[PDB]
């Protein structure tokens, strides 16, 4: 489960003073569950604002785009206009991928022209970066941020 | 009320692409409230991570430091050590002040040590910057972040 794995990654980065990244809790209107209008994960690494969402699927062929909603994407685009580090982490096809926000916007924006509602495996492998899994941290997405931004 | 005003302030910054800052949802447990281990505001302005807490008081002489809590202060230490912009917004004595995180560590680290588990009107008036109240941003804390850091 991606969410547990990111909890333990995030604790590991905090505890070792590498980064300070938290998952925002589910909103509750006071009671009922609401739909957040942002991504769930944000925080700081080396001065910079880091913002992402994280989704997994068991589909063997493609990642359904509806795992995300428009408010997430719109927030991500607002983050990008402020020069934030913003992306998604996708667990699919026995791997875990870091997909830059620009690339996710490409897939999101074309989903209405021809019914392309999923990112195919080959489409994801071409556009996204495999993240190295280990024991600790579990999902080392900060090393991708280091490679691409520092 | 500080919380509605910061909401409108943050929507205004968002709408005009000045910054992307949100209050995080309060964590909950069938109906129970839980203590958050971070501050309630964070986001991005001009590439940088922004993080803050905001509190009000009636009281006319002094600001009770137990308006904050240990976990919040430790989070802020972490944030500042990560070279983020961190601070608090205090609504008191019919004014609104931006108090840099360093200054508030001062008062907090001298909290258990000997006695002084308040910031006295005059104490705040010397350490923290008055915030311009307005129609537009209701609470123009970014102006002050912009002076101090840019």
């Amino acid at each position: 489960t991606l969410e547990d794995d990111l909890n333990e990654t995030n604790k590991y980065y905090l505890t070792n003073q590498i980064a300070v990244i938290h998952k925002k809790p589910t909103p509750v209107q006071i009671a009922y569950f609401k739909q957040s209008s942002t991504t769930d994960y944000n925080g700081i690494y080396k001065g910079r604002y880091i913002d992402f969402e994280a989704k997994e699927t068991k589909n063997k062929t493609s990642f359904p785009l509806q795992n995300f909603h428009d408010h997430q994407i719109e927030h991500m685009k607002q983050v990008k206009a402020q020069d934030g580090i913003c992306f998604v982490i996708i667990s699919a096809f026995d791997q875990v991928y870091f997909l830059e926000a620009d690339k996710l916007f490409y897939f999101w924006d074309r989903k209405e022209k021809n019914g392309r509602k999923s990112i195919r495996k080959d489409e994801l492998e071409e556009t996204a970066y495999p993240i190295s899994l280990g024991y600790a941290p579990r999902i080392d997405y900060i090393s991708i941020i280091e490679q691409l931004y520092f």
